């Protein structure tokens, strides 16, 4: 007896031809946007496009492939192990786009004046090809040799009928679980995602330390101007200018850079006039000249203090939007690597049951319906492309 075998399959397979029309719809939809608007033009999507071409996939090729090889149908066994392998490529094509996305920003954070000199729309054309060439080659390993196909699993292929070379194809009968938990997993996953952590956290920490600069030298300033103002002698002036006049030039390093040299222009003039007042023994005059300095500070040196915290606090902002994306392919495929380390590593253990393995399969394949929602709700440029065709080709 037991439950007719059809029952489970139908509410498996309407799961995943769901996740398909959604997969393929919001990855379409990110495509379109970057093609449309040029202020998405720029190489971190690039990396966006071929992450969203991967998905689209998913829902193209390997879901049609995970409901075939479900039915354990008779196959030619190099035939079988493409349809099973076929979506380790797309995985790992999705891998080497994330990690792409976090080398981008961490260099645009730390040699912001390097960036657009170092990382071209053309380099970054050709890292992506290299990339889908390394996914296949990795993704595709099982069929250079490292499989099962030597070994079938006879009382299978008789009860099934398969033919002369022909196995009933079954992921777990096909494909070696070594390979698929000391390479693909633990190699080909787990250390470039720690990789990514890794990156994600220098990523924080740089920004965090060019903010605290920004506020020591606004600080450093500030409190010199209020020693100048009580001081009584022109050394104690003379030793605050030379402080102030540090963190000046350290700030001006830290079209619209016209406006900001001009400001720091004035800033460190007087600066010099103030000093070299003092250097003469005039201490009132250097106090009276020091004072110039506060109407500078709030017509120049104020406001860009404010633009370049702000264009960091942007910067955060965008990386943990991008970083969230990175959890979330953790969250989706990790189950399924786990689940496989306990077939694996514990022949003791009971196989997790059947329903469970479907679950943690369908899980997988929901990662590639996310990504638009994330880009639509944390990244306002996205939003309001999304926004704009829908009411368009769609209104
Ligand atoms: C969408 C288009 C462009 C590409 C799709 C190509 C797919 C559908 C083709 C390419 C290789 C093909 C497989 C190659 C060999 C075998 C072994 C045979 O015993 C069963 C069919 C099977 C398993 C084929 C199924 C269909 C297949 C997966
Ligand atoms: C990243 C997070 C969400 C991972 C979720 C943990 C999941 C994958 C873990 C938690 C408990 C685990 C199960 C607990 C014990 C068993 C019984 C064993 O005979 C087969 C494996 C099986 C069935 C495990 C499969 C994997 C499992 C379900
Ligand atoms: C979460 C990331 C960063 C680390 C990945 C954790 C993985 C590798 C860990 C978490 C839980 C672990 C499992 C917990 C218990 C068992 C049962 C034991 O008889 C064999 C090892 C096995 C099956 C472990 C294998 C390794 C394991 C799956
Ligand atoms: C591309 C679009 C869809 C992918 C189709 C998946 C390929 C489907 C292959 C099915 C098959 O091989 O059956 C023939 C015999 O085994 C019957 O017993
Ligand atoms: C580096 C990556 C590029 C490597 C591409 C070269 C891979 C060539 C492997 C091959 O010819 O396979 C034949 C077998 O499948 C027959 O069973
Ligand atoms: C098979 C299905 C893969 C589908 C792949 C679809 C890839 C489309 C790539 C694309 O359209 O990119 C244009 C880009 O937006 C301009 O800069
Ligand atoms: C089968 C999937 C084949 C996917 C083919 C690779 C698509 C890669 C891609 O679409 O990249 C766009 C590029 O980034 C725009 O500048
Ligand atoms: C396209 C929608 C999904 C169609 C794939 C279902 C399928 O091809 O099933 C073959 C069957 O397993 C052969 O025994
Ligand atoms: C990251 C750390 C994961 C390290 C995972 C290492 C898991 C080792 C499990 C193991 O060695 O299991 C022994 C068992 O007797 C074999 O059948
Ligand atoms: C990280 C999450 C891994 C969580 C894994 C939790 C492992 C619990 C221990 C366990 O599952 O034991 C299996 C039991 O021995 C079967 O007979
Ligand atoms: C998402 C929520 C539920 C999806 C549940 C999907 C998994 C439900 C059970 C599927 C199952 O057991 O599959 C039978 C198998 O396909 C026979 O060949
Ligand atoms: N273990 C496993 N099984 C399957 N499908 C087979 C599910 C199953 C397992 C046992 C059985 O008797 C009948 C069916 N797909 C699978 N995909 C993956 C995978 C992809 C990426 C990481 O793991 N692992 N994996
Ligand atoms: C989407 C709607 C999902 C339907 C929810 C529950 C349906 C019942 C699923 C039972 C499948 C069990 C198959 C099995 O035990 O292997
Ligand atoms: C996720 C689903 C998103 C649905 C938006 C429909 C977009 C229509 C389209 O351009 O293909
Ligand atoms: C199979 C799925 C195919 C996915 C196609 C992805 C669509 C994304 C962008 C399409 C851009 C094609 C160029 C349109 C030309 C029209 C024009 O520019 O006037
Ligand atoms: C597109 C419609 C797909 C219809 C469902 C195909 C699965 C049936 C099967 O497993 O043979
Ligand atoms: C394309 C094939 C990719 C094969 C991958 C092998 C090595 C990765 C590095 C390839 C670099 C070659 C191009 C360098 C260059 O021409 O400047
Ligand atoms: C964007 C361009 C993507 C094109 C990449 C294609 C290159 C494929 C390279 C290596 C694939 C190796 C897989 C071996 C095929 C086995 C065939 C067989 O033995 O039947
Ligand atoms: C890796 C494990 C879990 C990843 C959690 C996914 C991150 C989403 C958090 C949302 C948020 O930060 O507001
Ligand atoms: C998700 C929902 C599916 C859960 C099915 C668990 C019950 C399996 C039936 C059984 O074999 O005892
Ligand atoms: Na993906």
């Amino acid at each position: 007896d037991g439950a007719p075998p059809i029952m489970g399959s139908s509410v498996y397979i309407t799961v995943e031809l769901a996740i398909a029309v959604l997969a393929i719809l919001g990855n379409v939809l990110v495509c379109w946007a970057v093609w449309l608007n040029s202020n998405l033009q720029n190489v971190t999507n690039y990396f966006v496009v071929s992450l969203a071409a991967a998905d689209i996939a998913v829902g193209v090729l390997a879901i049609p492939f995970a409901i075939t090889i479900s039915t354990g149908f008779c196959a030619a066994c190099h035939g079988c192990l493409f349809i099973a392998c076929f979506v380790l490529v797309l995985t790992q094509s999705s891998i080497f786009s994330l990690l792409a996305i976090a080398i981008d920003r961490y260099i645009a954070i730390r040699i912001p004046l390097r960036y657009n000199g170092l990382v071209t729309g053309t380099r970054a054309k050709g890292i992506i090809a290299i990339c889908w060439v390394l996914s296949f080659a990795i993704g595709l390993t099982p069929m250079l040799g490292w499989n099962n196909c030597g070994q079938p699993k006879e009382g299978k292929n008789h009860s099934q009928g398969c033919g002369e070379g022909q196995v009933a194809c079954l992921f777990e009968d096909v494909v070696p679980m070594n390979y698929m938990v000391y390479f693909n997993f633990f190699a080909c996953v787990l250390v470039p995602l720690l990789l990514m952590l890794g990156v994600y956290l220098r990523i924080f920490l740089a920004a965090r330390r060019q903010l605290a600069d920004l506020e020591d030298n606004w600080e450093t300033l500030n409190d010199n101007l209020k020693v100048i103002e009580k001081a009584d002698n022109a050394a104690q002036v003379k030793d605050a200018l030379t402080k102030m006049r540090a963190a000046a030039l350290d700030a001006q390093k830290a079209p619209e850079m016209k406006d900001f040299r001009h400001g720091f222009d004035i800033l460190v003039g007087q600066i010099d006039d103030a000093l070299k007042l003092a250097n003469e023994g005039k201490v009132k005059e250097a106090q009276a000249a020091a004072e110039q300095l506060k109407t500078t500070r709030n017509a120049y040196i104020q406001k860009y203090l404010e633009r370049a915290r702000s264009t960091l606090q942007k910067e955060v902002h965008a990386a943990k939007s991008l970083a969230i994306i990175v959890g979330l392919f953790a969250l989706c495929w990790l189950p399924l690597h786990i689940i496989n380390c306990f077939t694996f590593f514990c022949p003791d253990c009971s196989h997790a049951p059947l329903w469970l393995m479907y679950l943690a399969i369908v899980l997988s394949h929901t990662n590639s319906v996310v990504n638009p929602f994330i880009y639509a709700y944390r990244i306002r440029e996205f939003r309001q492309t999304f926004r704009k065709i829908i009411r368009s080709h769609v209104l």
